[PDB]
């Protein structure tokens, strides 16, 4: 069955936001992009659709969210109705790769799941079939906060290679690169790495006390002894991470 590996599930069901930023941060996301009421929202990879949620009832927007997990969008669906919004979003339990809406978006995007059109550039592309004239890209992504001067460091950071990732400047420019305009932007700072990180921690040490005989349990022991160290090393130093609003040129 359709679903992300379980490892992700354990460490995030706690999650409201799957991704460094605060939920400060998304309010001030969804303010920045001046949207009116009714425009339609397409998010691909929603996760617990906190974004689609919030936004449905601070700006009054519509819209779809497209998640791989059955935790994620079940969470979802229960947030939409504590908010009162159910009848404004909807979730859909699926794999967004490939996925083109025919109800074309006024906003069409994928923050913090690039993978799912293969990379930035192709994540833009498959977000541009979905967007009706004058609309708005968002894509979510990580960036290199430093450089780092090793493949371990790079490594350490969950990064496969340097080049995964690039510095600011020159994402902004490779937006550019590809014909479109940046019009916004909301980067993370340490402080929403470290909701998104140390959350996992503790969500993990009360799985690991409820769940003792579980097959998971000595992998999620490991990670939860070195997740903090490793995460104060590597990622919050070197790794960035935004959400960029992009226009067509
Ligand atoms: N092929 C795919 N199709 C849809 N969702 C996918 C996917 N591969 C991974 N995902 C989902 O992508 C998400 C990455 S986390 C980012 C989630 C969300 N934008 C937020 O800010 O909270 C996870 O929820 C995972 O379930
Ligand atoms: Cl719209």
């Amino acid at each position: 069955m359709l679903d992300i590996p379980r490892i992700f599930t354990i460490t995030e069901s706690a999650h409201r936001i799957h991704n460094p930023i605060t939920p400060e941060k998304l309010t001030t996301l969804g303010a920045a992009l001046r949207l009116e009421p009714g425009t339609r929202v397409l998010d691909l990879g929603s996760g617990s659709g906190e974004m689609l949620c919030t936004w449905a009832r601070d700006h009054g927007i519509i819209g779809t969210g497209i998640d791989m997990s059955q935790l994620f969008t079940a969470q979802a669906k229960l947030r939409a109705e504590e908010l009162g919004v159910a009848d404004r979003v909807t979730f859909i339990h699926g794999d967004a790769s490939g996925y083109v809406s025919d109800d074309k978006a006024g906003v069409a995007a994928c923050v913090g799941a690039t993978w799912i059109g293969g990379g930035v550039a192709g994540t833009i592309e498959l977000l541009a079939r979905s967007l009706r004239p004058g609309g708005i890209i968002l894509i979510g992504e990580p960036y290199w906060r430093q450089v780092p001067p090793t493949e371990d460091v790079a490594r350490g950071c969950l990064a496969n290679s340097t080049s995964d990732f690039l510095m600011l400047p020159e994402l902004l420019a490779s937006f550019g690169r590809l014909g479109y305009d940046v019009v916004e932007m909301v980067l993370a700072d340490q402080d929403g790495w470290d909701r998104y990180e140390a959350a996992k921690w503790l969500t993990m040490r009360r799985w690991l006390e409820a769940n003792p005989d579980d097959e998971l349990a000595k992998e999620v022991r490991a990670q939860l002894t070195s997740e903090p160290g490793r995460y104060a090393s590597y990622t919050r130093e070197y790794l960035g991470w935004g959400v960029f609003a992009l226009m067509p040129r």
